[PDB]
């Protein structure tokens, strides 16, 4: 499996590692890839795309790297399963509500409720691991 993410200070990156740990504990393998090093053709071979990005600017996806990546794959993911996650700071998840609506609009099947954690996942560590386990069970 593959987890692609963008993280500005490391919060979403930490979530990614924990979600990976959950998948691995379930007995499967998984690679975490920062959005800047992703190979789209390979990524499209996956049955489930696990994507993460923190809330940026004003409730939107990071603009210089993550957003273009989503635009890039938008036309080639109809019918694919996707799981979404990310950290946020002061809002209440508007950027994630929009991200989920967007992926749905592209024809994707959002397999689970998106996982959002405020700031660093300290207390939510197990929640991240459990999300990974849910994904590994699909
Ligand atoms: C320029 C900038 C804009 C942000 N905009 C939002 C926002 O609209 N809503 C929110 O809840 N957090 C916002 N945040 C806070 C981050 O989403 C939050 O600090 C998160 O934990 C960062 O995760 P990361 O280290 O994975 O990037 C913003 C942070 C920065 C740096």
């Amino acid at each position: 499996m593959k987890i692609v993410y963008w993280s500005g200070t490391g919060n979403t990156e930490k979530m990614a590692e924990l979600i990976a740990k959950g998948i691995i504990e379930s007995g499967k393998d998984v690679n975490t890839i920062n959005v800047s090093d992703v190979n789209i053709d390979e990524l499209l071979n996956e049955d489930i795309l696990i994507l993460g990005c923190s809330a940026m600017t004003d409730e939107v996806l990071e603009e210089s790297e993550f957003e273009p990546f989503i635009e890039e794959i938008s036309t080639k993911i109809s019918g694919k399963k996707v799981a979404l996650f990310g950290s946020y700071g002061w809002g209440d998840g508007k950027w994630m509500r929009d991200f989920e609506e967007r992926m749905n609009g592209y024809g994707c099947v959002v397999v689970e409720t998106p996982l959002i954690v405020q700031n660093e996942p300290d207390e939510a560590e197990q929640d991240c691991i459990e999300f990974g386990k849910k994904i590994a069970n699909i």
